[PDB]
């Protein structure tokens, strides 16, 4: 009717909103501050806010919002729900240095205990999202936020089921109801949406986009982005040794696969962070070169009687990084590398055991709100949530946490820019492709966002007609 069928890849286990940005990209819950379609930081659930100095935010929350539950939005609210994810999540532990947080009416002063530039980009990370911490039900399953559809029902991996909220305060939501169901594998995500069982999908496999494009009841947007492809090393085996890592480095062929992988929806990738940002300054384009790749190995003693073995997880929610796995392992045979391909189900519970993977194609967003801290923070520092390969030189170290404290803009992109070219020196990853996120949609289907930042999808005028 006004029922709509969304097919996602990357099933969860928690849908609490520390736990993914899930709630956030379908329209259950918000964070305080957003990105907007430009990809710049904005107000959201706040109606002022001011820094009197460099340890203080003051925030003032609108008065007119609702929680799914019908409770008010307050700042008593606020504090409970930052509090709690802090407490149960080190992603946002480490995203939001806090020391201390005050409320009183619509009124919130959130202490540091020393300047940290990016704390109110941070609270527009979708894990910081705004629940009601005293809801008589499990936030893991059903979690009660001011979003304008409220998850009624969730069956564990498989199924949300979300409502029309009503009161939602910026305006009465478009739809009855949205039923989100995951589905690894792109090509049947593509079949669901052909045969109408689902109406909006994600991650469209590069290969589909013609058939869908040719039919008139469907629709392709695609936006470049900011999400980067790689091979990520675990750097808790020690045979994943510097020379190891050039080599693989050296395998890829980064411009064959943007040209026959990606079919042109990416561009040949050096660092995390996408070449179209004006003030990075990029490493230089390693280019495949399979003799260098050998002689490298020879310097740990790999030759073609004795070679290196390398188990290589996979997964298919992103759907080109198992095609790069299946050429990685063609050309490395080449190098005197045996790759042994393992597709999982769930990828970030199984790296979680250091001890199962020497290397992973993995996928990220490295730069969701116009800064370079988060990455750095989150994927370059030890105990960083997306550092699954555990990379740590205390030299990089050093320059992040200086990063961490820099008020000034051109200094920050100055200091970032020596991040990068000190930690490129170690391949800590190595970064294939900044590649378009491309959706597809029933043509009925209006109003969804498919913006650069890479995680909202719904909001309350997304609709069919
Ligand atoms: N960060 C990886 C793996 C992941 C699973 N769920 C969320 N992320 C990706 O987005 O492809
Ligand atoms: N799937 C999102 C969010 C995430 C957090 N951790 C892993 N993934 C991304 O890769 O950007
Ligand atoms: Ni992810």
């Amino acid at each position: 009717g006004k029922d709509l069928n969304i097919s996602l890849p990357l099933k969860t286990k928690s849908i609490a909103p520390y736990e993914t940005d899930v709630p956030v990209k379908i329209g259950a819950a918000e964070s305080l501050f957003k990105t907007n379609d430009q990809g710049k930081i904005e107000k959201a659930l706040v109606k002022s806010y001011h820094q009197p100095n460099d340890t203080t935010l003051d925030i003032e929350l609108k008065d007119n919002i609702k929680f799914q539950n019908g409770q008010k939005l307050t700042a008593e609210k606020v504090k409970s729900s930052l509090e709690n994810s802090m407490k149960k999540s080190d992603l946002v532990k480490y995203s939001l240095p806090i020391s201390s947080i005050t409320a009183k009416g619509q009124k919130l002063t959130i202490k540091t205990n020393s300047a940290y530039p990016e704390l109110v980009s941070e609270l527009a990370n979708p894990f910081m999202a705004i629940y009601d911490t005293d809801a008589k039900s499990d936030v893991n399953q059903t979690p009660v936020g001011t979003g304008p559809y409220q998850i009624k029902d969730y069956k564990q991996s498989r199924k949300i089921s979300l409502s029309n909220f009503k009161d939602y305060w910026q305006g009465k939501p478009k739809l009855d109801h949205i039923t989100v169901t995951y589905q690894e594998d792109g090509n049947n995500r593509v079949r669901n949406l052909e045969s109408q069982k689902d109406d909006l999908i994600t991650d469209v496999p590069v290969n589909k986009v013609q058939d869908i494009e040719n039919n008139q009841n469907l629709k392709v947007s695609k936006e470049s982005g900011f999400r980067t492809s790689l091979l990520m090393y675990n750097h808790t085996n020690k045979k994943m040794t510097k020379s190891v890592r050039e080599a693989l480095d050296h395998i890829i062929d980064r411009q064959g696969i943007a040209d026959h992988i990606y079919q042109g929806y990416a561009k040949p990738a050096t660092s995390p962070f996408n070449d179209k940002i004006p003030y990075i300054k990029e490493p230089k384009l390693t280019k495949q070169n399979i003799e260098q790749a050998k002689m490298l190995l020879a310097k740990d003693g790999y030759t073609k009687e004795h070679p290196l073995k390398i188990k290589l997880i996979t997964y298919d929610g992103r759907p080109e990084l198992s095609k790069i796995a299946q050429v990685l392992q063609s050309d490395a045979k080449k190098a005197n590398i045996e790759i042994d391909i393992k597709s999982v189900d769930d990828i970030e519970g199984y790296l979680k055991d250091r001890s199962a993977w020497d290397a992973t194609m993995y996928s990220f967003g490295t730069i969701p709100r116009g800064d370079t801290g988060y990455f750095f923070n989150q994927a370059y520092k030890k105990d960083g949530a997306i550092n699954k390969g555990d990379y740590n030189n205390s030299n990089v170290d050093d320059l992040i946490n200086q990063l961490n404290h820099t008020v000034d803009v051109k200094e920050r992109h100055n200091i970032s820019n020596d991040i990068i070219k000190l930690s490129s020196r170690d391949v800590p990853n190595s970064y294939i492709a900044y590649n378009d996120q491309i959706v597809a949609a029933n043509s009925k289907v209006k109003n969804y966002k498919v913006t650069p930042e890479g995680i909202y999808l719904i909001d309350y005028r997304t609709t069919i007609e």
